[PDB]
């Protein structure tokens, strides 16, 4: 590696990882692997409001608050602590901090919440000296909270011209809290994993329009002498950079040492940006679940106007066509009237709104896309090139997510000077060619995974398909994705993975790649290992939701040797409303599931509950893994039955070895310990090369450096006697 940092020519701190290369890297050119959990979902609500409670959600918003201290760890109750000794235990080094703009900008626009970012800066300065790596991700979920999901405060839909309270009649959006309606709400109905598919129902469709191409498709929605575009993505990267700034100015220790990188805005929506016909779903949208309107339609709806639909079940291959639905709004229109812009909008809020911005009526009609009189569409394929230029169709990724990335790395690195960007394209697509102009040789691939199937159906299923090789056609048929059998279904998933890494070094350039988000549901099979179902009878038993994370773990090892972060660990999780979100559940923890330095950690004299009480399927993720290697990792395996571990490194004579440079792995006594009943590893170790040490939960590998060329070694690491009960 060198010896000055490729963005600013500097020297660089002696914590300093380089991502310049295929790999993380130390100063002493050891490839290092960062490997932890996403901290947390929790932080996408305030305090009191989970996603299934209707009081207080709107009120409290309105009012312009957003009390989210104490979110993801207390500071208070010294439970922050415990939660990152434990985290730390189970051998991670890596954290994904989870922020929402509202968090940082409800009260309005350009008013800060500066003591939630002091929050913030408090528990990053834990996690610093609980020795963990982080990198920041903006987060959100179908646009905000009020728009079904997580990110956005609710002042900017009065921006985009929308009444939050007319969301549910018009079925432009799903909310877990008015699931089936705002007067009679049954959260626990709420459909499995129905909140995605708000990114194709008409508020969505529209906002995110807006944010990445509102110049281009909707001219006319000035606001504040700017496009909507312009208003939203510069109140949006004001916040996070003034978040950055903060930590720069107020705690700049953080930086490099802790806070290694920033990543791009979550999981971002395309609108109906690229749709080809406005009149149809296409065949290549993945995701169709529940009543699904066609554009056209869910802007009619948006009128008031009723319309019969689609309605998508999901079966187990796919999406496929159920019975058809009648929505009804009788009337009720989306968009905010002139007089509630004035009352609840522009005039409440502190914008001025343009003239040509028409209110009250939809604005994709107001520019042409259709007739409001007749309710017929006219320009189906709107959204499919350039009103300016019908020749050019075009690419969300290319031509809009790109440019927004531009101006976000941008502000990152002018108040966290080296950071790594951790790109994230959107799902299911492949980055964009950036310039090194701005990337400077220190960037990283953050590409989300999951297994779909797994997913959906809350199942851990005998079959599988390929999910990406689907969406790139690979197969004749879909029934061609499919695998039978343990064996098959993890080397497929485990080929998937391989993709991701092939996106980067194909496109965005020889550097290292990070799965920012990856995990399992938990409760599966209408929750039989809560004691749900069948008189009791599972309860306790998580072998499904072993068999899904080892799977998706092992997907992350073989010639894969990944850097990845767990989604997720939520410390308010329960069994009645999972992680409190949309019905989702993949923490690790639970206090549902139960029956301190770092310094004693290290030292593995701890207590073997702190690393199984409340944990859920704690045999798949906690892992034996090399967190710095003398080489390049060539290939991990990891079998939790044998608890056999082999690890192959490639060692070039030029590597640096000594005495204080050596290659270090986790050994976690989880799957290693003489006893869970001091903690000791009972464990048979064979290398092929150099000496090793044990002391609590790591071991040592010294090795020297071919003479010449480059070889392979390895090392084989099994529990004496068996596995562990
Ligand atoms: C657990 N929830 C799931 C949700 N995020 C996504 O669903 C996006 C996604 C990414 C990668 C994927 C697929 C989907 N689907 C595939 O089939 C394989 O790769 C948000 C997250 C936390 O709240
Ligand atoms: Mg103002």
């Amino acid at each position: 590696p060198p010896e000055v940092s490729p963005v600013t020519g500097n020297p660089v701190s002696p914590h300093y990882i380089h991502s310049s290369t295929l790999h993380f890297q130390d100063v002493n050119g050891r490839s290092l692997v960062l490997r932890g959990v996403n901290l947390s979902g929790s932080a996408k609500h305030p305090n009191n409001q989970p996603s299934h409670i209707r009081e207080g959600f709107w009120e409290t918003a309105e009012a312009g608050k957003g009390d989210f201290i104490n979110k993801p760890l207390n500071l208070d109750d010294g439970s922050a602590d415990l939660h990152l000794a434990r985290l730390k235990a189970w051998g991670y080094n890596l954290l994904r901090y989870v922020f929402t703009w509202e968090s940082l900008e409800h009260a309005g626009p350009k008013e800060y919440d500066y003591a939630y970012m002091d929050y913030i800066i408090a528990v990053l300065r834990k996690c610093k000296e609980w020795g963990f790596r982080v990198f920041m991700d903006p987060h959100q979920d179908v646009w905000s909270r009020f728009t079904g999901g997580s990110g956005a405060p609710l002042w900017t839909l009065y921006a985009c011209g929308i009444d939050p309270y007319h969301l549910t009649a018009t079925a432009a959006a799903y909310l877990h809290c008015e699931w089936p309606s705002a007067e009679s709400p049954k959260p626990q109905d709420f459909p499995a994993m129905i909140w995605g598919t708000n990114y194709t129902h008409l508020a969505n469709q529209t906002i995110w329009t807006f944010f990445f191409a509102g110049k281009t498709y909707a001219p006319k929605c000035i606001i504040d002498g700017k496009n909507i575009q312009d208003f939203l993505q510069d109140h949006f990267i004001d916040a996070v950079g003034e978040l950055a700034k903060r930590i720069a100015e107020e705690a700049g220790d953080l930086l490099d040492e802790c806070v290694i990188g920033w990543d791009s805005i979550n999981e971002p929506g395309e609108g109906l940006i690229g749709c080809k016909d406005l009149a149809v779903i296409p065949a290549e949208q993945q995701l169709k679940k529940g009543p699904s309107p066609t554009p056209i339609e869910g802007m009619r709806l948006g009128m008031g106007e009723a319309q019969d639909v689609q309605a998508w079940n999901f079966g187990p291959m796919g999406p496929y066509r159920g019975s058809r639905q009648t929505i009804d709004p009788k009337g009720v229109k989306l968009w905010l009237s002139k007089e509630d812009d004035v009352k609840r909008g522009s005039g409440k809020w502190g914008w001025t709104r343009g003239k040509e911005w028409a209110l009250g009526t939809c604005i994709w009609a107001h520019h042409g896309v259709w007739e409001i009189a007749t309710s017929t569409l006219l320009r189906p394929d709107y959204f499919s090139t350039l009103p300016t230029n019908p020749g050019h169709q075009v690419d969300f990724v290319d031509d809009f997510w790109a440019l927004h990335w531009l101006a976000y790395s941008s502000r990152i690195r002018l108040h966290h000077p080296e950071s790594i960007h951790f790109i994230q394209a959107p799902v299911l697509r492949q980055p964009p060619k950036l310039p090194e102009s701005f990337l400077k040789g220190r960037a990283c691939s953050s590409p989300h995974f999951y297994d779909g199937l797994t997913l959906m159906t809350k199942h851990w299923n005998w079959f599988n398909a390929d999910a990406i090789g689907v969406i790139r056609k690979k197969y004749w048929s879909i029934v061609q994705a499919v695998r039978i059998g343990e064996g098959p279904i993890r080397k497929m998933i485990q080929g998937e993975l391989a993709v991701l890494k092939q996106d980067t070094i194909d496109i965005l350039g020889n550097y290292p790649t990070l799965v920012g988000e990856i995990g399992i549901p938990y409760d599966m099979d209408d929750k039989k290992a809560y004691g749900y179902v069948d008189g009791g009878r599972g309860e306790g038993d998580y072998s499904s939701q072993q068999k899904a994370m080892d799977c998706s773990m092992n997907a992350c090892d073989g010639p894969n040797c990944l850097n990845y972060a767990i989604w997720n660990y939520v410390p308010d999780n329960v069994h009645e409303w999972g992680d409190n979100w949309n019905g989702e559940d993949l923490s690790l923890w639970s206090v549902d599931d139960k029956e301190p330095s770092p310094s004693v950690i290290d030292s593995g004299d701890f207590s073997p509950t702190l690393i199984l009480d409340g944990s859920r399927a704690v045999a798949a993720f906690c892992r034996p893994y090399p967190v710095a290697t003398v080489g390049i990792p060539e290939r991990i395996d990891f079998d939790i039955t044998s608890t056999k571990f082999k690890y192959a490194v490639r060692v070039r004579a030029d590597d640096i070895a000594n005495e204080q440079v050596y290659t270090e792995i986790y050994l976690p006594f989880v799957h290693y310990a003489a006893s869970l009943n001091q903690l000791s590893l009972d464990v048979t170790i064979v290398a092929s090369h150099g000496r090793v040490e044990i002391q609590g939960q790591t071991l040592r590998w010294w090795y020297p450096v071919p003479g010449t060329g480059e070889e392979v070694y390895t090392i084989e690491v099994q529990r004496n006697g068996g596995a562990l009960r």
